[PDB]
């Protein structure tokens, strides 16, 4: 799967993770929090993309230059 | 006061609150949640820094080159 | 416009926005690999087939200054993207 | 060292890392407005008061190459910066 980063974006944006080809850390993905779901989660908030790093731990994405222009996304499945 | 950004992140992590002068948007601050905070919130996460936006909107906050080399932050007081 | 889009017209050479943006005569444009392997090669850029600079996105930060661009998360999701005129 | 201390020797013209960082051979180094204006300037740098570029954070990402370095918070918050020697 060869996917812009905008394709991976709307999968995103329907409750799925994607990944990259090209990244070093393994068993790494994103998914994305909506406001709603942020609210139920904890009580305004906007939409959080996450990722999962290698370490099993949730921190708040922050996309790099690479990243953003990338054509090597893929849906987790 | 003219903080520089690490002296601007020890505060974060005492849990205060961080501005810059010469951001645009106004009423505008970051604030820390450690993992432990964010844990008894809802639940392995990571130290994630957010960002209170113009809007009254609590998103994760993304670090601006200009943001981490300036000297112009303050502390919410 | 979605950042998807945005993204092709960056692709294509062409300055994107976001209306939702505080400043004024703020644009994105994207300096390709080989775009700038030719500004800097003096006419030996066509023959570099690994140039040092990867490709880098540039913001024009109303300061009538450029910076490199940090998508921020708004950005990112955000619907409200057009393209320079 | 934490990533305060690497921005002084960022600001100081050094190179830095992280130790936690994946890939090998990767270092930050930093590009200030007024170096820039000397390096395109072609001996008129000096006499630039307004240089177009700003400070450009650079990150040599293993590939040999070099990109726009994206500070991420894991990067922001850690501990393990080093200088290169």
């Amino acid at each position: 799967t060869k996917m812009s980063f905008g394709e991976a974006l709307e999968v995103l944006k329907q409750g799925m993770q994607v990944y990259r080809s090209g990244w070093n850390g393994k068993n790494m993905f994103l998914f994305l929090k909506s406001s709603d779901a942020l609210a139920s989660d904890f009580g305004v908030f906007g939409n959080i993309i996450f990722i999962k790093t290698a370490d099993n731990k949730i921190h708040a994405w922050v996309p790099s230059q690479t990243d953003v222009l990338a054509e090597d996304w893929d849906i987790v499945s």
